[PDB]
């Protein structure tokens, strides 16, 4: 069957699986023919060893339908740590492009970082009431995976062609800061429920035109916004956002790119 | 310091959120304060539990270069279980969109799902020496990512555009098998080192023209194709070897009716 030892390590992993999830001590209880006492005991140890380590916490919902919930979280340790060594590698001036962009796809792609902003995201919205996750395509979509993998909630991609092929779809306008011309961005009308709590992901925001076009998108939808996270701010139609980064324009002369922190630390108050 | 219960608990976290990385055991006696004789001692039973549960092996490779290894393996049962029931939710006829096309958005969007099917490519092509995961825009980009985590590599992102503002881009023309036009792939050329293993992923292959296209861009990079990966192929091919979960049988329009079987995924147990 299974003794303690094996018991744990079955255990830490079923939970680190099954984030944001109320698994029933009864579950655990029959899985490893042991009493419910003594899987308390072992959720127990597990807990303090995911708080002392700054994996995240087990929350017991009392009740015959209640259970325990794992709850990723990150300290404001590791935290603004991560944040300071990401900020450091987008200042490489070498990611200066034509008309003052970033290269960032790189760093959007290594799997290493992307946990880390996803369980950032995950920490700072973890108690919010979210059914999904939802980015605009292209680069905001691994940020939204990753977020929503900690959260456990479907990731809907709003597109900005209406070239696509799934179904009747709706959509709207918006006016970027860019092209002050009006883009459209469109969602399937089978993707969201109506009524939803969406946590809204991107990449990057300047003065909020798109974001602000989720919005409104989300309002044919009769959804609500549950939050709006931005990895990167560059220095406003929208309302209230966290950001892990902020950007001053790219001096194009001087070749530099200027990067402090986000409002992110507002979101880990003791 | 830990206590052995807390140290279990640690190191399965440890060892679940660095896959694919060979760790020194010295660094887990100076994180636990313990002797290798104890680190030892638990591998060993994380090891015999993530094999017993299916969740991977761990792999020690004795040696002062040597160490342990945590590698993502699913075992065959979990593997036909799995595709079956991803089969049968898709063979549901209100899939069916006109022009014969199959709605997988909500599959593919689902996290539960995705870590099973990233988990299934990270199984079977875990022991291929890959630097990269590749997919093209949009729908693929869950997938690829998924399996990109299980086997801790980056993920590059062909573009379908052109448009793209992300520095100087590599482009060439495929042709699909839908419009026979020849549209145009691109991608960034400082996001892909030269001579690279890449693992090609992608959501749906029916000719292989895509794929194919993929293929053609990764020789302007003289990269190397590591394998090839589709959740699902239509029947009936320019491509070489693929892996495949699911296959499609053409929607009949007219029946409202979706048919759908295994692919070949079974033949890399
Ligand atoms: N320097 C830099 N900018 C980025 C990056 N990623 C996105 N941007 C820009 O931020 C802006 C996104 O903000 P939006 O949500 O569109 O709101 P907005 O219309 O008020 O600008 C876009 O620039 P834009 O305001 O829409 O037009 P433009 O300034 O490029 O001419 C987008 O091109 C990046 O990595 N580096
Ligand atoms: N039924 C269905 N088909 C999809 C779906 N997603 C993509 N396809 C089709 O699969 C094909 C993509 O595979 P390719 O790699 O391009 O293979 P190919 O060039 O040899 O045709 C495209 O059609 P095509 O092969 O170029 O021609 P056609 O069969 O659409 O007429 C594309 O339209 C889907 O969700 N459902």
């Amino acid at each position: 069957k299974f003794r303690r030892s094996g018991r744990l390590v079955d255990l830490t992993n079923y939970l680190l699986t099954h984030p944001h999830e109320l698994i029933p001590l009864t579950f655990f209880s029959e899985r490893y023919e042991s009493a419910k006492s003594s899987i308390s005991e072992d959720l127990t140890i597990i807990k303090q060893t995911f708080e002392q380590q700054g994996i995240g916490t087990l929350l017991t919902v009392p009740g015959a339908a209640g259970g325990v919930k794992y709850i990723p979280k990150m300290k404001q340790a590791e935290a603004e740590e991560f944040v300071q060594t990401l900020g450091q590698s987008l200042a490489n001036p070498e990611r200066i492009l034509p008309g003052g962009y970033v290269y960032l796809t790189d760093i959007l792609g290594k799997p290493s970082v992307l946990s880390k902003v996803g369980k950032l995201f995950a920490s700072v919205f973890a108690e919010r009431e979210i059914d999904v996750v939802m980015t605009v395509a292209t680069k905001g979509i691994p940020l939204a995976y990753a977020a929503a993998s900690y959260l456990n909630v479907p990731v809907v991609i709003v597109r900005k062609d209406n070239k696509v092929t799934e179904g009747s779809t709706v959509s709207i306008n918006y006016v970027s800061g860019s092209s002050n011309r009006i883009q459209t961005m469109s969602l399937a009308k089978r993707s969201m429920k109506t009524g939803s709590n969406v946590l809204i992901i991107d990449d990057f925001m300047k003065a909020g035109g798109t974001i602000n076009g989720m919005i409104n998108l989300l309002d044919e939808f009769n959804a609500n916004v549950a939050g709006i996270g931005v990895l990167v701010e560059a220095e406003r139609l929208v309302d209230e956002y966290m950001s892990l980064l902020t950007l001053s324009t790219i001096n194009m002369k001087e070749k530099s790119i200027e990067i402090q922190n986000g409002n992110f630390l507002r979101f880990f108050k003791d």
